[PDB]
């Protein structure tokens, strides 16, 4: 009871399971790579080139495969881009590993050399990484442009990269990190892809609470309330008792006087637009509309935190302590009807720490894929602002890193040496699969790039899938954050070091 | 409808199916190899080290595997020994092939280099094969001794090899081939393995037709009859009519006078032992016994052909034309009770062209495996008598053949060159798996043997699984017929060249 | 009841079914094409590059597909080679046809232009076919060599083509056709592919009827008997009656005297080897062996007709009329044990009209594919002897025929003109798919070959899959019988003209 694979069977069972889900994303890799169509049990379809979203949203049951998906799952988590490359490298480390295991090289020697090599790979990547200033907009734009390409050249429009760089640059909390959650991504239809705009504001999925209120306010002062604009019932249970018929109107007029007071306290701060997180009582909607104050009820807790950071307001839980300095400032607050639905556009803000990317396109599935292309572009721009180190793309720093590990291996005595050469040769899978998907001769090209790296220059030389020939990738404008490669290598090395240590499997049910 | 594997899937489906049944026999290879126990649906068990009998008598259903079994199945057919080596080489050619297919090397280029290399391998084996005289008994005994070992050192007893060489030497039809079917293998119990004897005669599974007949005849003259010693009924339908009561005894006495005549015609030739293929009439058994002539009825057609070639008789279909010169001559014809059953031992013949190997042992499954070790020993001795060329064993001519193919590959321009190096490296699987099964370090040993082959000497240097260190295999006495290696390589090369050409599979039901 | 497809659905149902089995063989086409592995319900596997054997032995159920298989099935029937090209052309005529049907071109107009174009294609092929002498052995050898290639360059060995040409040249019945059934193809194991020999004789699957008979006869005179060498029982029912006891021996001795007479009548002709179609009586086997006459009983009726044409004998049904001039003459008749089984080799004949091709190889599936390569080579050599006209290969006469039909289309007014241009463009599928399977750029190459055909030269210019560039195919030695192309085009044109006329389908069950 119940199923057990022994030694050479358990090792080949896993290595194969890893190689086989690594081959599932191989064809997506590069600008000349292809998309996959995934359907589930409900008939819901999603078409994408994003490696991790393919692996995450497909039913994988083999335990060794589930564990190599973790590599892509934590690559989007730490970087944003490079999910397909991390898995493909992990796959080719497994292939190159069984060639040693079939030559009787003990798994502990393989894993020893694999780790000695991934250590060297990290400290070799630090020396070959160009140093770049966190505000070099022309270089950040190339980094954003190289990320959108790879999902395809047609998605990579110039004006979209400039928009992305300007949005990531805005949400930087001095000093000095980039929060990916601060850039709100909204997906609406329209005849677009080119109509995707950067909104320096927030988009709230709510309408004006009363129709009598204005629908367009310019240079508006915005107040944010966590308090409920209703009657304040006491915590210790309370009940009123009326014995005089003339006391009826007393309590009602006193209660509705508490609502007149609250609306008059909001006008005292000078605020003409109001976003309440809790509910607003019906009488108070009438008094607000009479004052000319645009208000919205039951706004999401997450949208209140967006508005607060974007306009420059404060979330106040006590309407009595609403000061005039706790109001935010936005150049336009308007209720538009975009794509059928009506929403409140709070835009044109002065100094935003939160920003909305309105991603638009013709069909919902087109929109959803451009959205995934921006999540990747935001990830790499954020990584260059934090790290300040970039490397050349097009499989260029893999060839350079490959040849430097091979001459590092010559200086290693022992059979661990074979595992370091194996590791080096595995890295060359990125330049090779860029060529396969391009249509070009992978074997031939890999030799021209390898020979154009020997001695001194170039280091920045790699395959250009559009030109066909081997070009200088730095002068071309093909660049990635250092974190894309160091993470992809480390996570591929650590997960395959673990699978290789397995010699027995025990599967139930 | 119904199941189809495309391109990279179909190629990996087959290659894997071939590698996996090649790994099923890997552990049997060598003197330090292990046996397999095979059970079927009926509960009938057979334990063996013979590669082909393992592959033949196990339920293999994968079409690509069925086709690599053909390699073992036609190795026993053409050589007798080397069935495991042929499959293991074919397996390692498949492994080394997907390493090229995963680097995008077109299958047509792989198969081109594989064939160019197997051509060279054949004409390189001709030069390194020592020339040996078809009757060099001390060398033929070494060739028989090297074959029995490998099924295990304990089976390889000195006196058994000498017996086998003397039996194969006897059945050689001048000029000048060896028929494996002329050496009759019989399996009887007893407390043995050491009681296996060479019988210069035939063992007939019959008894004396009448108990009154002698049970031991020395220097007997043997007559062989294809004719039935009964009354000859005419082909055109005949019937007798009796009208006189005195005519009853006439026909009966006349009919039994035809049987007296037939027995008197056999005694006229001088024959005192008689083997009839058809039936012998009851009256004629009595007259034969009265003359002292030992006879046996309904002897198998195959046993008549054995007796004819062994004693030097002629199979006569007409009892009237039984000359005195058509009798065979054997030194002892006796009815013994060996292992419970009683049989006629026709032994001690002068000049036999047929011979019986009485293989004996304690249990039926022990006997059956010693029988398989003799079928192999008879195969290789027969191959040395026909070919007259031998090579050194212990993975010695694989290392030599490997290093010569590698320097032949340097003289090849093109990507076919990678397939020739692959082919060379595949051959080193025999020295390597000899070391695995021995317990020794396969990687280390393979280097000492490879380095002891460079320059001039030795060529005859290989791994000695008993010594541990690399020894000169020719001086040790470890030698195989050239045909064991040239066949194993050619059949491994032709079958894997065919699987590699497959890119689509269509499996029904 | 039950399933009916209307108009545009029925037309697309069929065209698709035809395009889809045409794509099933597309990858086999050319020397750089790949093999298929076919498995059935019983687990029996066959691996082949032969187009028709793929289509024949796979379960195809779609009626429109079954009808396009007829095209390959009658291409082997009339030519032997070109089965894949005929189907692939038929497929591309269907593809090019729906492009017209989707532009509203009536099916009757399509089929009109298709037929006007296939007429022109036939009379254009007559002018571009080189005239070749039926005994130009160097040209016949190139034709045999071009046929074996395409199933793969590795099968195409020089010495095998010379053997094939010599065998087809031998069986020519003056004047002056070639019967494919006169060249007997036999498949036996061995370590071969190179051990395939031409036997100027017949190989009979029988043994010597008596072991006492010789096993090797040189310059033997062979008698062939359709008569049974037994006692002749009368047709009108007969029965013998014996009343005298001395009459018993009378009839037996008289009956066996009829057998002594028959054997003495065969020795009278001077024949020392005998092949009987019926049975031979046991007494008569003894008398034959005593005379030294090698005989074989119950020889197949088909093998008797082989021997008769090969040795130069006559099949005699009356043993009394066996003249001395009715004996055949063969240089060697021997009973060998080839591949385990023992057979009678009747070889080295003087003037054979029947010939045996002993096709040998290492595994049964390797043998069976080389056998299919020879059936194709025999087909094309036979077509060149009969026709005396050949064309250039490598998709060369398709490009030339394509460009000549396109300028013939300009001289056609009406919408039928669109179907003639469609037909011309469909022919370019052979040069294009030769390039796809080679790996080369199909679009680019097709332009270099098309441009190297314009004006005068070359006409014999086409793609060389080994060189890569466009070469002169006549000087290279790449040539096909005219019948391969004219048959492939006619059968593709007639079957797709019929499918295109279908507008309604009625499928039951
Ligand atoms: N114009 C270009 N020329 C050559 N290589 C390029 C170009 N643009 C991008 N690349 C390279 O292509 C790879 C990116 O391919 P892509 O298919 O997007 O996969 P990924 O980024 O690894 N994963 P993911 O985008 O998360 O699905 C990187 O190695 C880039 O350096
Ligand atoms: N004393 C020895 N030392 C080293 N190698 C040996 C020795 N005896 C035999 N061999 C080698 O061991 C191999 C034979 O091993 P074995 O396990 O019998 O398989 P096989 O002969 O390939 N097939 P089979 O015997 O038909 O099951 C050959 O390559 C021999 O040359
Ligand atoms: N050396 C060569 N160079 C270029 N073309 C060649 C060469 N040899 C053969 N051909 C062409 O390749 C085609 C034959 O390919 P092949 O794959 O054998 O299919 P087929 O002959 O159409 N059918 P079949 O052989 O019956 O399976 C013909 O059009 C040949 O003229
Ligand atoms: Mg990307
Ligand atoms: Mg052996
Ligand atoms: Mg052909």
């Amino acid at each position: 009871n119940m199923k057990r694979y022994m030694g050479r069977d358990a090792q080949r069972m896993n290595i194969l399971a890893g190689r086989i889900i690594a081959e599932t994303v191989r064809s997506t890799l590069g600008p000349k790579g292809m998309d996959k169509m995934l359907v589930d049990d409900l008939g819901d379809v999603v078409v994408t080139n994003d490696g991790v979203t393919i692996l995450r949203e497909m039913s994988v049951e083999h335990p060794a495969a589930k564990m190599l998906i973790e590599v892509a799952k934590t690559q989007e988590k730490e970087v944003g881009d490079g999910t397909t490359t991390a898995v493909v490298v992990a796959g080719e480390l497994l292939r190159k590993a069984e060639e040693l295991l079939d030559q009787n090289v003990h798994p502990t020697i393989v894993v020893k050399g694999y780790q000695a090599a991934a250590q060297k790979a990290q400290e070799l990547l630090k020396t070959i990484a160009c140093e770049v200033g966190a505000q070099d907009k022309e270089i950040l734009t190339k980094i954003a442009m190289t990320s959108i390409t790879g999902k395809g050249a047609e998605k990579a429009k110039e004006k979209l990269a400039e928009i992305i760089v300007e949005a990531v640059s805005a949400v930087v909390d001095d000093e000095g990190k980039v929060d990916k959650d601060l850039i709100k991504i909204e997906k609406k239809s329209g005849a677009s892809i080119d109509d995707t705009e950067l909104i320096k504001g927030v988009l709230v999925d709510k309408e004006r609470v009363s129709a009598q209120m204005p629908k367009k306010v310019t240079d508006a002062k915005i107040a944010l309330l966590n308090c409920a604009i209703e009657i304040k019932e006491t915590e210790t249970d309370a009940e009123i008792r009326i014995t005089d018929p003339a006391k009826l109107m007393e309590f009602i007029e006193q209660e509705e006087k508490m609502l007149k007071d609250m609306v008059a306290e909001i006008k005292a701060s000078g605020a003409n637009v109001l976003f309440c997180q809790k509910g607003i009582d019906d009488l108070a909607q009438h008094y607000l509309a009479k004052e000319g104050i645009v208000a919205a009820r039951r706004v999401k807790k997450s949208d209140m935190e967006k508005l607060a950071k974007a306009t420059g307001a404060n979330v106040i839980t006590n309407i009595k302590d609403l000061s005039a300095q706790d109001l935010g400032d936005a150049g336009l607050v308007e209720e538009r009807k975009i794509s059928g639905d009506s929403m409140i556009f709070v835009e044109e803000c002065k100094h935003p720490k939160a920003v909305t990317m309105l991603i638009r396109g013709t069909t919902e599935h087109v929109i959803e894929e451009v959205a995934r292309a921006v999540d990747d572009a935001v990830g790499v721009v954020g990584c260059t602002i934090e790290d300040g180190r970039i490397v050349s793309g097009g499989g260029s720093t893999e060839v350079e890193l490959s040849m430097k590990l091979r001459e590092y291996a010559e200086g290693i005595s022992g059979r661990e040496q074979l595992a370091v050469r194996a590791f080096a040769d595995a890295l060359e899978v990125i330049p090779r699969t860029l060529a396969e998907n391009a249509g070009l001769d992978a074997i031939e090209i890999l030799v021209k790039v390898r020979a154009a790296h020997a001695s001194n220059g170039n280091k920045c030389a790699g395959l250009n899938v559009f030109t066909g020939a081997v070009e200088d990738m730095c002068e071309n404008g093909v660049v990635e954050p250092l974190r894309v490669k160091t993470q992809a290598i480390q996570s591929a090395a650590e997960s395959t070091e673990m699978l290789l240590r397995i010699d027995d499997v025990i599967a139930a049910e």
